[PDB]
């Protein structure tokens, strides 16, 4: 037994598997980077975790992709919210979202054993890969597009990938970009955030007998 009852009345209880990619580059500072994962652990807050309703994945990404929680992991929502909030700061040179991407289709939905979810990335952004390291860029958010894995980029800062954003809204009109200026901003976007992914996400049926 490891359900808890929701924290807050603003609660999405949909079939959703919700993947959460944090960059782990010096583009943003450890303070701000604290301010990512706050926003990452209230977003979780208004999910219902679960197996059978909202599950969730964190990644830190940098020159290679570290998950901290996978969607099959079967852990107490509020244990889940603590490894969250506990994500280690890297503060690296390079956050390749190309990498990234790829462990989201290759790693996380590789296998669709939950095909009555909708799957979504939310792919939070502050950097710019070298450019070497994005050659199959399109090739990995196209793959997940025919996997319909949603990918909803958060642009945060003047340093973050416009140009792959733009990409990525492009693939698919459920691709949405948030394009915001600090990870300040964050905290007013959340709530329009996640009413934009439930409604993404199939509703449960009534339950019967
Ligand atoms: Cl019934």
């Amino acid at each position: 037994d490891i359900s808890e009852p929701p924290l807050h009345d603003f609660y999405c209880s949909r079939l959703l598997d919700l993947v959460f990619l944090l960059d782990g580059s010096s583009r943003l500072s450890e303070a701000e980077f604290e301010v990512l994962k706050a926003f990452v652990v209230d977003m979780m807050e208004r999910l219902r975790i679960s197996q059978k309703w909202v599950r969730v994945a964190v990644v830190e990404y940098h020159d290679s992709s570290h998950a901290y929680i996978g969607l099959k992991d079967r852990k107490r929502p509020s244990e889940l919210r603590r490894i969250a909030s506990q994500v280690k700061y890297a503060g690296s040179q390079v956050a390749s979202t190309s990498e990234v991407l790829k462990y989201t289709l290759f790693q996380i939905f590789s296998k669709i054993d939950r095909p009555e979810a909708s799957r979504i990335a939310l792919l939070l952004m502050a950097s710019q890969e070298p450019q070497r390291m994005s050659r199959n860029f399109v090739r990995y958010v196209q793959g997940l597009k025919k996997k319909k894995v949603i990918v909803i980029p958060v642009g945060i800062g003047p340093h973050a990938n416009l140009k792959q954003i733009r990409l990525i809204e492009k693939q698919a009109p459920e691709n949405k970009a948030f394009v915001l200026s600090s990870v300040d901003e964050l905290e007013q976007q959340r709530d329009e955030i996640v009413s934009y992914l439930c409604d993404l996400a199939p509703e449960a049926p009534p339950p019967t007998l």
